């Protein structure tokens, strides 16, 4: 199996406390985050953002893959995730993440490319592992 | 409701073909992520290691939060997300993200601890929104 890693580091409450979140990779190297960027709207990462994200490169990647299994390849491929964090009794939770799409494809039908798109939406990794309601609105360019 | 965005290109095939993955913050902006990355083991960027950030960082939160709520203020909290992407008969799968947390409460119960990580381990909100299997393995110093 492959094993991806990610980090971060917290000190003190979640009111006067801060924290910074990392990757394995670098691409992340202690970007803060806190109370205020991710329930108070102020411009900063946040899990929402990152899981979006993952989610719109997992589900792009599939939808190239798949295109190509059927004898196609796309020129480009241009996906959104939207992710919605409501209030819950528990506190919080991710109910939604709403996929937008632009995708073109030279020449493919219409029909096909509806039932190859929507096979992504559902079947990609991260789509798979997640349990929030998962929305897909595209535009197609043939 | 709170509304986060993540968003991801792609061009040409898999093999081929080449992707960047960004975030509405910035942190990320047109980051390189391709078949290499994610499942040749190339140091870059991918889905798997972004849900880990976000996890790590979700969970470290969720504990400072429950840690307050029962009256005690975390030093530090350091949290790792090693994520599993499995090959599996439709394809492959995120099927476990393994926690490991190092905590530092002066004078905290043992016990009352292990009570309340567990908690957050369970109650946070991306673990859960994850299908995946969360297993948590973490080191107090109290």
């Amino acid at each position: 199996t492959i094993h991806k890693k990610g980090q971060a580091h917290w000190e003190s409450d979640i009111k006067r406390g801060k924290g910074t979140v990392s990757t394995e990779s670098g691409v992340l190297n202690q970007q803060p985050y806190g109370f205020n960027t991710r329930f108070e709207g102020e411009k900063g990462t946040n899990p929402e953002e990152l899981i979006g994200a993952a989610h719109a490169a997992c589900f792009s990647m599939a939808l190239s893959l798949m295109l190509g299994e059927a004898g196609f390849t796309p020129t480009s491929i241009d996906t959104t995730a939207d992710v919605s964090l409501d209030k819950v009794d528990a506190g919080f939770a991710i109910t939604k993440i709403a996929l937008k799409s632009e995708v073109a494809v030279p020449g493919i039908d219409a029909s096909t490319f509806d039932g190859i798109i929507q096979k992504a939406k559902a079947g990609c990794p991260v789509s798979q592992v997640l349990k929030a309601e998962i929305t897909l609105d595209y535009q197609l360019k043939s």
